[PDB]
Order: C-alpha cells, then structure tokens, then sequence
DNA sequence: CATGAATCCTTCCCCC
DNA sequence: GGGGGAAGGATTC
C-alpha cells in the first residue's frame, strides 16, 4: 500500500500572501483578536520569515510585537481559508478517490491504485505540488509511505515545500531512531508519560508489557503505538463526517452576572445555526471557560431534533447550571450541537 | 497573555 | 457481569 500526504505550508499566511502578493518577502502574523485589552489574542500562523525569529502560533499577540514589531498582523479570515481549500480539496479528488480531509490543511491519498513504487509516487507527488502551485499560488508539503501515519511524518521531516519518501525500509530506523513526541498522536502530555516509563523511541513499547502500558495512556494509544513499533499499523483512508458543531466566545471582561452573560451566548448560538445548514441536531452542549483557563461543560440530549427557539432556553438553563456548581468566573462562553441524524 | 472538533477515557445509570 | 448509552472531561491538532 502507498499513502499520499498533504500539507499546505503556513497556509492562512500563505494564502494572505497570495491575495496581496505584496507580502511575499515580509514577515506575516495571522492572529485571532479577542479585544479586552488593545492587541490581546494569540497568533494562529505565521509565515517562515516570521517563524525564524521565534514567533509561531499559540504565542500571545504582544509578544510578537516586541520581537517583530515591524512586521503585518492581519485579522483571520477563516472563512477564505475555508474556500480556498475546498477547491484545492478538489484537485485532489481527481488524482484519486479515496480521500481523507483531515484538517483545513491537510489531506491523505491512497494511491495504490494508480502508481506501482515509490519512484512513481513521487512522480505523483511532483505533479500535484505543482499542478497545486499553477493552479492556486499554494505551495504545498508532500509526505509518502505504506500508512498515514509515516506519509505525516514525511510531509514533517520535509517542510516546507518539500516532498519525501520513507520506503518501506527506512520505517526499520525511524521505529530504532526516531523519537516518539514526533510521532502523531502524541502531545506534551502523553510524551511525558511515556519518558517517565523509559520510553524515548518507538521501539521500547514492546519491552515493557501492554498491560501497564494501557493504564498509563490508555487502549487504544497502547495498541496505535504497538501496531506502529510492530509494523501491522495499516489503518485505511476514507471520507470523514463531520459529527460536531459550534462556535465560542470570549467575553469583554470575566463574570459571572448571567444577564452579561446571556448576549454573548446568543451570538454563539447563532452563529452556530448559521453554520448548521440543512443539519438538525439533538443535542447541545455549553461551554464555559473559567478565568484560569479551565473548561467545563453541560450538555443535553433530545429525544428529537432542536428548534432555535429551543436551543436558546434551554441553553440558558446549562449556563445556569454551570454558574451555581463551578464558582469561577467566566472568561469565554459558547455552545455546541452534535448527534445530527 | 494564552484564540473548532474528533476521539478517547472514566464514571455513571438502566436493565436483563 | 456485561450491553448500551449518556455525561463531563482529557488530549491532540
Ligand atoms: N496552535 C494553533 N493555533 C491556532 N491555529 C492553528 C494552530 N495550529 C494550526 N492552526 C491553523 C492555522 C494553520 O494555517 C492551519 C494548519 O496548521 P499546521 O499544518 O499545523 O501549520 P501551518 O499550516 O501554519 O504551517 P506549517 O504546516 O508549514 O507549519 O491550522
Ligand atoms: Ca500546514
Ligand atoms: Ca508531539
Ligand atoms: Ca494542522
């Protein structure tokens, strides 16, 4: 089996560049502002120019400005974004039909179908990073190899604008060598518990003993890791369905006064409506964050599907619900519906 | 100073 | 005991 992964490089950046081509050259910050304060928020990306001097995404807005402070801050436009990757989705469609959107930016392939080896993969490869170019200005990261999981980490180990093969060799030293926070799947929080067990490479899994390894982390991240060191990782592609919705806010000033609340709520809701389309859900979660940034959430399923009317009392009711258990205040409020049907 | 969603996990709860 | 399903939270990108 050949897999076929695409990444899009810096890719709300890139694609402000290629609206005003201007740019190109210049340090670029999309960020996301909340507006408590002048320039409050979080970068969301930022092109190499600005990533060179250590300003990436999650980093506060304000402490981009007092490294790059000459540089563009843009407002995030997702919506663009959004198109703009609709139409380079399908450009992909017809390289192959069996297709996984995975994020906005990224997609995988599988190709074996249409090539025969690695040599004609990467052929595919080339033609797409620029039958992409050509047609959008976008330039793209191309990772190739037996699963999912190691044509991402080709696409990783290439960017930007690359494009790399790890043949069904070369796995044998990444299972050896590479180290295991750089594997997909795992974040801060599950590296360092597998350090903490004497795990610094993908290999080691199989030393210690599942069964310890599955309490620690848990089934199924035991098993994806085995199934990765052991080699019998060869999860398919297919389309995905989008299960979730909704939007959330984050408030002028943290409180916990429902009627100042209550406002805020309803843009959410609205918006998320908005965003629903045809779809009807069956329930519907609200979703606070407190002021030292902890999450909480209640939630309600309905027998039947959910009217506006309904969703905006009873997501009254939720808010309420999290007001008198949690006594923290509230720093962002939103909502989100699921189980559609 | 810190801005959408899939998947997984743990804890209940109902019930046969 | 174990199936079935909901809630709330944990974790990743
Ligand atoms: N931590 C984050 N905070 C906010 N937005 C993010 C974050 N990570 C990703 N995004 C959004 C913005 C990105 O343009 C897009 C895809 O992300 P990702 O592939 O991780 O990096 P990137 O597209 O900015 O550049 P590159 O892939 O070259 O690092 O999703
Ligand atoms: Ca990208
Ligand atoms: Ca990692
Ligand atoms: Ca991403």
């Amino acid at each position: 089996m050949i897999v076929l992964f695409v990444d899009f490089d810096y890719f709300y950046a890139q694609v402000e560049e290629v609206l005003n081509p201007s740019l190109k050259g210049k340090p670029v910050v999309v960020c996301v502002f909340s507006g408590r304060f002048e320039d409050s928020g979080a970068v969301a990306t930022a092109n190499y120019e600005a990533r060179k001097f250590g300003v990436k995404a999650g980093i506060p807005i304000v402490e981009a400005k007092k490294i790059l402070p000459n540089a563009v801050y843009l407002p995030m436009r997702k919506e663009v974004y959004q198109q703009v990757s609709s139409r380079i989705m399908n450009l992909l469609r017809e390289y192959s039909e069996k297709i996984e959107i995975a994020s906005i930016d990224e997609a995988y392939l599988d190709i074996s179908d249409k090539v025969r080896d690695y040599r004609e993969a990467y052929n595919l490869g080339l033609e797409i990073k620029n039958k992409i170019l050509e047609k959008e200005k976008i330039t793209v990261t191309v990772g190739i190899s037996k699963n999912k999981v190691f044509a991402k980490i080709a696409a990783d180990m290439a960017k930007p604008n690359g494009i790399k093969v790890i043949d069904d060799e070369e796995v044998k030293r990444l299972i050896r060598e590479l180290d295991i926070a750089d594997v997909p799947g795992i974040g801060n929080i599950t590296a360092e518990k597998l350090k903490k067990l004497g795990i610094n490479k993908l290999v080691d899994t199989l030393s210690i003993e599942f069964d310890k390894l599955k309490g620690m982390i848990g089934e199924a991240k035991a098993k994806y890791l085995i199934s990765l060191a052991r080699d019998e990782y060869n999860e398919p592609i297919r389309t995905r369905v989008r299960k979730s919705i909704g939007r959330i806010v984050t408030m002028k000033r943290n409180s916990r006064n429902l009627e100042e609340i209550k406002p805020y709520l309803f843009r959410a809701i609205e918006e998320s409506y908005y965003k629903l389309d045809k779809r009807i859900p069956k329930a519907i979660h609200v979703v606070a964050v407190t002021e030292d940034l902890d999450i909480v959430s209640r939630g309600r399923t309905f027998p039947h599907g959910i009217s506006k009317e309904t969703a905006y009392s009873e997501s009254v009711k939720l808010l309420q619900k999290i007001l008198e258990e949690d006594e923290r205040k509230i720093r962002r409020i939103g909502v989100r519906f699921s189980k559609f049907i």
